């Protein structure tokens, strides 16, 4: 609540990082390389962002990404479509969301219904090259499924602030060239800490 | 013109990268580490962003960063203050700008007046801990001065897409822990390439 904006900002930063590969570019540059072709990226303007979970953080993500000309769609079983309309998010059933999304971001608790919200069945229904963000709770994105999706190219990149186990003991995601990551920094700001 | 949104989008990415140290955090995770204290960051909401150069790219940065609640101030020799106000940028003489800014971003051409726009004189007029972005042209930020300001703490972080020499021959800037960088990727998007 006091940390909604810290979470929402981190999420939007991860979205920009997946579009432009800024973390990977910095690593390259620090290793003395000048790799222009490798880090050809994409524009956010005109892309579709799916927001799973339309509480405080999700809404704050939406209105920030709207300023980039992203089309913002989403799903929340609790929040009315009239409330989500108020902040520019079209609610759609999940089955409709997957095929539309260039980017998908998750803003849910960890429940039975949301553990593996993104899993092999839902990755399959996504547009090829979807990019995924999890700054919410470890386990919302099935980590096995995500790796399989990165391996095939069904998922073109992922940004993870949270893991099923913290620190993650399985390193295959964190080591993947298309994965950007942080050690659960969503609420690690001077402001969130200090009310 | 085509490439203005690519540049503006990178610049905003750089700004969020600087606020939450996302490239350094990924590098630390990739080094097998879980260092959360080290990467305590800052909220963008409420902070002041100084934009030097209020052209197309500068405007586009402003309206995106306005959605994060950033106060947007700036300077441009040509653009009148009532026109900048119409896109949310409060124009002030440079002398007024330096002490006010949490972040500064340059969007100027490279001219005698803008080469070393940021230099030892102007850095010492800044607020301690200012964060700086150059996705415009190498040399607008004097690189020697920026290094000294990073070494003292007067500058808390910088994000560079461009260098006085490309690739950079001098390495101290790129190698600094608080500097994030890319190999001149501001126009390197599929969309910008394609027309
Ligand atoms: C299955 N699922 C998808 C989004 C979402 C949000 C909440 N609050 C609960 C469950 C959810
Ligand atoms: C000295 N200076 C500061 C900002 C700026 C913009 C332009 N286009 C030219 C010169 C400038």
């Amino acid at each position: 609540n006091g940390n909604s904006l810290s979470a929402a900002e981190l999420t939007c930063g991860m979205i920009m990082c997946l579009a432009r590969q800024i973390p990977q570019a910095t690593a390259s540059m620090k290793d003395g390389k000048w790799e222009r072709k490798k880090f050809m990226g994409t524009e956010l303007n005109g892309k579709t962002l799916g927001i799973l979970g339309l509480g405080r953080i999700g809404r704050e993500v939406a209105t920030r990404m709207q300023s980039f000309g992203m089309k913002t769609i989403g799903y929340d079983p609790i929040i009315s479509p009239e409330v989500s309309a108020s902040f520019g998010v079209q609610q759609l059933p999940l089955e409709e969301i997957w095929p539309l999304c260039d980017f998908i971001t998750v803003h849910t608790p960890l429940l039975p219904s949301t553990t593996g919200l993104l899993n092999d069945n839902t990755f399959a229904q996504c547009k090829k090259g979807v990019r995924v963000v999890n700054c919410a709770r470890g386990g919302i994105v099935d980590e096995g499924a995500l790796l399989r999706a990165l391996q095939s190219g069904q998922c073109a990149g992922a940004a993870l602030d949270v893991f099923t186990e913290e620190p993650p003991r399985d390193r295959a995601l964190v080591d993947h060239e298309n994965v950007i990551s942080c050690p659960h920094l969503g609420a690690s700001t001077k402001e969130a800490q200090s009310r």
